[PDB]
């Protein structure tokens, strides 16, 4: 593979559409690499870590508890809810919701917590309060995907993300006990976790969340890193495509693999 940089462009030309990057330590915040990082991509399903984030920061406050039991009926689901929609007798707590949220994806389960939080505009209040002005959610699942060209509405900037995403896990902001616990559901993920591992090298950790939209919109918020260590923050979106999702896959891996091929920087 090739440097990280000419990978990104690259794929940029093979999929006639933008690629925003940014490859960040997480420990630190050193920024690596940084590709139409400024540029506003949708978030799709990926801001369902930002979503628990948020969850989490009430449960450290006392008005909220990961095992508080939440009631919903069929009426409140929408498309896609593997673990939701089996537990219409039952429930499911705060905690669940966010691991379905997360590691499976559920959308009927975004929009339960995004409730507890005061919806899309009470979680865009929750960014600016850790400091990040610029992402913004709009609207609920599944319509957040739509992906508009030109749309502002449910968007983020690959610095942006990786910033939140630090300061999330790593800042402090959250307590301990919730920092580790948004890192687990990360690790935790079925959707695409899996996958990743079986074409990764022996060595490397993953922890993930990805997302897919109208009009070609892909992106993926990682924590990747050698020696089994969570090192780096990578985030990468893809915006404005008529790939197929094989392809924007493929081009997603390829960029991955000059990361790994060339990691030292
Ligand atoms: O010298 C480095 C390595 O080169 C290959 O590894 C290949 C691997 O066989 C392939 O499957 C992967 O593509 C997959 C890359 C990961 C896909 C997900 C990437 C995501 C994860 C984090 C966010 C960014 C995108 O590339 C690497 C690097 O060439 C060799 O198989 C391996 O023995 C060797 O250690």
């Amino acid at each position: 593979s090739p440097q990280p940089l000419e990978q990104i462009k690259l794929s940029e030309s093979q999929l006639s559409g933008r690629v925003g990057m940014i490859e960040m330590d997480l420990a630190s915040g050193r920024t690596l690499t940084a590709w139409r990082a400024d540029e506003r991509f949708p978030m799709m399903s990926t801001f369902k870590v930002v979503l628990c984030g948020a969850v989490l920061a009430r449960v450290d406050a006392g008005d909220e508890q990961l095992e508080r039991k939440i009631h919903y009926r069929q009426q409140d689901l929408v498309d896609y809810s593997p673990v939701s929609e089996k537990h219409l007798a039952d429930g499911m707590t705060v905690g669940e919701l966010c691991a379905a949220a997360i590691t499976m994806s559920d959308n009927s389960a975004a929009n339960l917590l995004l409730a507890t939080v005061g919806g899309p505009a009470g979680l865009t209040a929750f960014l600016r309060q850790i400091g990040d002005n610029v992402t913004r959610l709009d609207r609920w699942e599944t319509e957040l995907n739509e992906a508009l060209p030109g749309d502002a509405r449910d968007t983020t900037t690959p610095a942006s993300m990786a910033a939140t995403l630090r300061k999330l896990l790593t800042s402090q902001r959250l307590s301990a006990r919730s920092q580790r616990q948004l890192l687990q559901w990360m690790v935790d993920d079925r959707v695409a976790g899996p996958l990743i591992r079986s074409v990764l090298p022996a060595g490397w950790f993953i922890a993930d969340k990805t997302g897919a939209g109208e009009r070609g919109a892909r992106g993926i918020v990682a924590l990747l890193g050698p020696n089994n260590k969570a090192e780096r923050i990578v985030v990468i979106y893809l915006r404005d495509t008529p790939a197929s999702m094989a392809e924007r896959n493929q081009q997603i891996a390829g960029i991955g693999a000059a990361l790994i091929e060339h990691w030292q920087r």
